[PDB]
This record gives structure tokens, sequence and C-alpha cells, in this order.
């Protein structure tokens, strides 16, 4: 059965610090991102070339956030919104401070995600199993 | 137990209006947008520094929409996308008007989120409990 | 209760016929997308207008995925990122290339969807039933 946490961030919580702290403290080796409903005052991205970064220190309103939840790795992808309603976004780093942030996640107790290193990728990436 | 509550939109209806009236309907005390796959043929959000507001007639993809449900507020976040597939976003206030709009929303029974003054911040924020 | 089918796709794969598949292979009448982490190396989708369409071949993160899942018909919206950190989206079509993607899908054993013709709208709605 999927299982809900939630959970309301502070002003100047690290968003993926607070997501895996939350994911360690539930012992989840299975999970997702509800819900992220909230706004940050600095945003810190890696971008699609894999490569570049962008950091940048004004107000965003966080519009999704997408995550792969694993007990030692969680894969976020964050969707945001400058204050002339365009959005950026990409792969989220440390250094997203929460402005609130009001978090849901949900937990998958009957599975279990792994990572396993990628030769053709060169990356770890997600392995899926029941638990 | 986490449950599902669909509905499919129709033209011209308000997709703030729609989500408060199903949640009040539903007595949803707790819970998250699933999916809300359409259209709106009006914008309108306050953007990220919570004062500047966008309304716009022009046809609107809807990308994802987030949001913390509460029998009292709900507190919904959109991405949609224009006629060149530039995304735009923010808080979604009253005015969207649907062109569909497939809505999906999880309730959850076995939890209670409610609303509270923060003296830090100026508005009333999430607080969670167990229902 | 809501069930969780988790997949990773790899180089190559066509988002939207995995997806397709995955609800076939499942007997899926009723579901949506949960989470979609992954990155694209061809982007194509239908935009706003309902008749222009997008392909671009460049890398691209996927921030988010909609889905209103029935078995004869998968309606997803996406929401990416270029390498600049812009995010572009619309209506999924096929040709989305995989570059990684961690899909998860939740899927609604109680619940039918189905799609039927709208005179008001010309093309087939979502109409819920319960299963
Ligand atoms: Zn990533
Ligand atoms: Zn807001
Ligand atoms: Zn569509």
């Amino acid at each position: 059965m999927i299982h809900l946490i939630a959970l309301r961030l502070t002003r100047g919580m690290d968003l993926k610090q607070q997501i895996v702290q939350l994911v360690q403290q539930h012992r989840i080796h299975a999970g997702s991102i509800a819900s992220c409903v909230g706004c940050l005052s600095t945003l810190h991205i890696r971008l699609a070339d894999s490569v570049s970064t962008l950091q940048v220190s004004a107000p965003f309103e966080i519009l999704s956030l997408s995550g792969t939840l694993t007990y030692q790795h969680c894969h976020l992808h964050i969707a945001v919104a400058d204050a002339q309603g365009r959005v950026w976004g990409g792969h989220l780093l440390e250094g997203n401070l929460i402005n609130t942030a009001e978090l849901m996640i949900h937990h998958y107790p009957q599975h279990h995600f792994t990572r396993e290193f990628d030769p053709n990728t060169g990356y770890s990436e997600l392995v899926v199993s029941a638990a």
C-alpha cells in the first residue's frame, strides 16, 4: 500500500537535503514526490547538457518536483517560475533554499529501488525490484 | 489508504473553483493533485514576487498542476504551455477557464491538513496532523 | 487500492510507445503518471493551438509528465528543460526518444476510464466510471 509522508519546510531549509533526510528517517527504499507547492529564495540546478549549472538568488515559485527516491540516492527534477511567470528547470542540486514548501512524498513499502552503474551511460541507473 | 477522485471538467468551468467544490463535496481534509491534463482559454496566475499577476486569454495546454488540498484552502501552482511551446506558471487564481481538463485528486483520509497564521511569513501556512 | 508500476526506460526507446505498451501489458483501464525523471535526445510535441508541432533533436531534461491512462488511449502532456534551463512543453506525440527515464505509473483497479466522442469539442473525451 502506498503511504503518504507530508512535511512543511521553512525559510532557509535546503530542499534536496530535507528530502534526503526524510527518506533516510522513514527508511524509504522506494518512493516518489507527490507534491511540493512552495517557493525558493535561491535556485540551483544542473542543466540539460549535464554539465552547465544555474544558480539564481531571486524569488521562484515551485511549480512541480518529480523524483525517484531510493535510500542511497534521490534523483530530483524541478520546474520553477520567476517573477515574470517564465518557467525554468533542471536537475536539483544542493543549495535550493526555501523562501514555505508543502512537501508530500509517496512511499512504496512493497518495492525496492536501487541504482547500479550502467556502462552504457556512465552513471548509476535505476533498478526496480520487489520488496 | 489513498483514494482517487476523478472528474472531467468542461468548457467555461473555473479550474480553481471546481477543485475547491470537489474538495468540499468529498469532505477532503488532506489531499493533493494527482493529474490535470487539459487546456485553458484563459490563464490567471499570481507571479513569483507574490504581487504581480498575469491574465491571458489565449490557448494554453495544462502541463502540470500541483496542490495542497485542505477543506478551507487549496494552494495550487500551475505550469502551462502557450502556442509556441513556451512554458509559463505560478500561483493559481480564480478565472482559469477550461477550453477539457482531466482532473484527478488524491484524498488522504488518514491525514488532516490545516493552515495556521505564521508571523514569520505573514501568511497562513500548512500544518500537518494525523486524522 | 492504488497500485504502482515502475520501469526504467533506456536509450532510443519511445516514451509514449513504452507507456502505451505498459498500460496494455498490465490491463490498466484507469491510471496516471506518478513520476518520470529522465532525459530525451529528441522532443516531439503538439502545441497549444492543437495543430503546430515541435520536434527538436537536442538534450532535454524531463521535468514532469502528466497523463490520463486508459486502455485504448493515453493523453500525455510533458514539460522539459533545454540546455539553458528554459522550459518547453505540450501534448506528447510519438518520437520522444530517451537519451534514462525513471517511469512510475499509478494504476486504479477500482476505476474504469474510457473516452467518448464529444460533439462540443470534436474529440473523444474522458468518461469516468467505477470498475
Ligand atoms: Zn537528472
Ligand atoms: Zn502559492
Ligand atoms: Zn493534450
